DNA sequence: CGGCTCGCGCA
DNA sequence: TGCGCGAAGCCGAT
């Protein structure tokens, strides 16, 4: 409804219903971001056009006792500079705690709002929130998929057995999909604090906090500065300095030539669709250009279309039935080691370069995309069984990533372990025709002795 | 039937 | 280091 520059294939109606006079509410979930947003353009247009202000509701879910320290201060200091930014526009921006399905239909009642708009996210848990949602309310309610370049009901109808079956379809949309954002209009219409709810929840979560020997935090906060501002300078210093050579150097540890826009891109402090725009006129190495926008645009959205379209996205049964028949032959072989949960969480294996690449997740909270492939499998190859090497590798990689509790790590480990967009490989005991990756492969790629030494 | 985001031999 | 084969199941264009 409304809008010029405004494609209507991004927006659907969860609940049709009578339109009411009060503002046209935002429920903001996973694009905290006020620029270059577009389920809150939308939500602007739809204000502009019922003559009514437009406000941002943010529901601080339990969610976070689940996570560490340094997933809550990351998210809870971007939200802080974008209240100042709503602020300036004139938006209003409501922070509530609580469950959203009960506390979102108590705000548009108490609120007396006349449309909901929402971004949208595959993850289960958005799911259950919105139909206790939709129970609860009785004014229209639309989704907006600010996260994603092309729709995800719209890029496939169905689940994307590889890439190459992906890759076609998506590159086919980019001319139609692929625009310009248009700048934000403040309100005309005027009509929680965020520093207690932010030392409420670290006191909660300070006897969970991973330590040292001498009880000294493992966690280093300076190497990713959280907020909208700052992912903006990552984006620019990443394609004036990063970029040429990302097509190279992306596969060596050593080497900071990754884009490090992760976990901003988990949190929604930058926009994908912003950082293609800015990547597309950039004049660079081809083969580099083309490798950085297979992963943002295929790997990044493929991810959610794997979500979306399999519920159980974070089980042995999303597997393909190649891969788990191949894992329940192998459940009897003999591991060559077995390591718990506690030993993988504090790298306390045989292999140096594991433990390298745990202690770089725990110091940094973002592990090299490329040693990420050799964490998770000998995670598989070094457990009692599949089920406990996903439900091990899930939990390290939620609970201390950055970008953890993202569509693009279930994704990852599922390709890791059950070669889910992937392939069969040569057979093997334990792991049967999953990939594998031994020691000696990456010593051939890059030098792993300095890896090892840089993270003890 | 062609070709997919590993190890490994060889220059 | 970069290149080409090997080992493996299956989608998708016909
Ligand atoms: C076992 C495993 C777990 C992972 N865990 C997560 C996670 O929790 N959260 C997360 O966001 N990513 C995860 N990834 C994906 C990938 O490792 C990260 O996107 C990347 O390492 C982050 O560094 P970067 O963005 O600087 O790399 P870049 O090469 O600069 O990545 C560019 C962008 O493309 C996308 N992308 C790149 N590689 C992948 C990939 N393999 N799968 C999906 N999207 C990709 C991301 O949006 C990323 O920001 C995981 C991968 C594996 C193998």
């Amino acid at each position: 409804p409304r809008g010029s520059h405004m494609n209507p294939k991004r927006i659907r109606a969860l609940k049709s219903g009578k339109q009411g006079d009060g503002p046209v509410v935002y429920w903001m979930s996973r694009d905290q971001r006020a620029e270059d947003n577009w389920a809150l353009l939308f939500s602007r247009a739809i204000a502009k056009e019922a003559n009514v202000p437009v406000v941002v509701v943010f529901c601080l879910t339990d969610e976070f006792l689940e996570a560490g320290i340094r997933q809550y201060e990351f998210m809870l200091k971007g939200l802080q500079e974008l209240e100042v930014s709503l602020s300036r526009k004139k938006i209003p921006s409501f922070f509530l705690r609580g469950d959203p399905g009960e506390k979102i239909s108590r705000f548009v009642k108490d609120y007396n709002a006349g449309t909901l708009v929402t971004d949208f996210s595959p993850l289960r848990i958005k799911n259950q929130w919105i139909e206790k949602v939709i129970s609860g309310i009785s004014i229209p309610f639309f989704e907006v998929d600010a996260h994603n370049v092309v729709p995800c009901w719209e890029a496939s109808q169905k689940h994307e057995y590889a890439a190459h079956t992906f890759r076609p379809k998506l590159y086919a949309l980019l001319p139609e999909f692929l625009e310009e954002f248009p700048e934000l209009e403040p309100n005309s219409v005027t009509p929680e604090t965020l520093s207690d709810v932010l030392e409420t929840g670290v006191k909660a979560l300070l006897p969970e906090r991973a330590l040292l020997k001498n009880k000294d935090p493992l966690f280093e906060p300076w190497h990713f500065e959280p907020g909208e501002k700052a992912a903006k300078k990552v984006m620019e210093s990443f394609i004036a300095d990063r970029l040429d050579s990302y097509g190279a150097l992306r596969n060596d540890p050593t080497k900071n030539m990754l884009s490090n826009l992760s976990p901003y891109l988990h949190f929604g402090q930058i926009s994908s669709q912003r950082v293609v725009l800015e990547v597309e006129k950039a004049e660079s190495n081809p083969g580099s250009k083309k490798a950085f926008l297979d992963e943002i645009l295929i790997w990044k959205e493929i991810s959610d279309n794997f979500c979306y379209y399999n519920p159980g996205y974070d089980g042995f049964e999303s597997f393909p039935s190649w891969a788990k028949e191949s894992l329940n032959a192998h459940r009897n072989d003999v591991r060559s080691h077995i390591y718990t949960l506690e030993e993988f969480e504090a790298g306390k294996t045989h292999d140096p370069l594991w433990n390298a690449s745990q202690m770089e997740l725990l110091s940094t909270g973002k592990m090299h995309g490329y040693t990420r492939m050799y964490w998770a499998k000998k995670i598989l190859e070094w457990s009692e069984s599949p089920e406990k090497a996903l439900e091990i590798a899930i939990c390290l990689n939620d609970r201390y990533e950055l970008d953890g509790r993202d569509p693009n790590g279930y994704a990852g480990i599922a390709w890791s372990i059950g070669g889910v967009h992937d392939r069969a490989w040569g057979e093997r005991e334990v792991t049967g025709k999953i990939r594998y990756m031994s020691y000696e492969g990456c010593k051939r790629k890059f030098d792993v002795k300095l890896y090892i030494e840089k993270y003890s």
